[PDB]
């Protein structure tokens, strides 16, 4: 584990795991720093790799941070999964209960009206 | 196929196929008539059964009804079925819309939250 | 177990558990279901027995119920046994403190009290 | 077929397919995705070329993305196909009716009247 703050050609602040091996540098769990107490926003927002791939030539400064930045980030980075682990189970247990209630509607049918409903799922 | 209304002892009309094999009758798909056109009521919204068996010294009159009122059972009874058959097609498509784009978000995991989400599964 | 939904001649809808042995049929837990969701009330609320015996012949129809009607049941079964356990559990406790806080009132009494308490007691 | 986003020194964001062959790659069809659901954007608003070649200096992170946000170009690039063919069907019809009925309304002219359309077009 390593996490070191850096500052992008853009101009913003990059939060995250970090593993330099050849000069191109791998980040994980990458963050974005607003200015604002401190908050942090996903940086890539449009992706679900786990890992993302830059190279040292686009990035100015790469520096440890210090205690209570690491604290609010691994709080924030906890809460996250938790979320998502919540979520995940919501999801289960609707699509389980959808499932046996129209499991349970379509049992009371008869049989033309079930070959329909295999015509039509045909269709 | 036989459609004979009938008059109940409690003084309800009741149109639906029937068969009278030894005093007691079998009743399929009935319908309760309410005088009011004409309107039509499940008879037992409580059961999924086909068929219903009762006892002929429960029934005041059966008598074959007019066209009109034929027509317009067959009418209700094939829009019935047409609906259920459309409800199944939708809760079908709602369901497996949801279990993929569950799959979706639960592929973008890590190890330890993959255990800690078999864990909870588990508990 | 047998739970089984039966309409009587009077007109309203029992569920509960029924046991049919010769004609004659035994219902115990019988509920009322009034039509309004569902909503379910005491079918004898006069009475403290678990078992009421009735004849065939007042009954129209027997016919097992739905899947979502007997979880209902099944719920308000058990949260009224609960409520039940509960009051028992409070009225006990109400009797305890009741029984203790007398008891050390009557300690702290004369000879000629006492006396005076046996007398009255006994008229 | 290869659909990998980007994300450019400017600091836009960019889908589209995608051939990385000699460190300079080549990109068709790509779209520019602003932050705001999701909205594409066309690139380059001014060329009709297919393919445009950058240098692989100029980009940050070249990353897969989500499976929603593959859908919705998918959809986006076969909608803007369908309203160009639909629009080259609507000017092929009103040109033909246009030609047409310029023909007729020639048809009808003077020998004199000919000799001076003729001159003034060549003119
Ligand atoms: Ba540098
Ligand atoms: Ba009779
Ligand atoms: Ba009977
Ligand atoms: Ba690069």
């Amino acid at each position: 584990k390593n996490i070191k703050i850096m500052r992008l050609v853009t101009g913003e602040d990059i939060i995250g795991n970090i593993s330099e091996s050849q000069g191109l540098i791998t980040i994980k769990k990458a963050f974005v720093i607003i200015p604002m107490q401190l908050v942090l926003s996903p940086w890539q927002p449009y992706t679900d790799d786990k890992e993302i791939v830059i190279d040292d030539s686009e990035v100015i400064t790469i520096t440890s941070p210090k205690d209570d930045i690491i604290k609010s980030y691994e709080s924030h980075t906890r809460v996250l999964e938790n979320k998502q682990v919540e979520e995940i189970l919501r999801l289960e247990k609707e699509i389980e209960d959808l499932q046996r209630m129209k499991e349970q509607q379509e049992l009371s049918l008869t049989e033309a009206s079930l070959q329909k409903l295999q015509e039509r799922r045909d269709q």
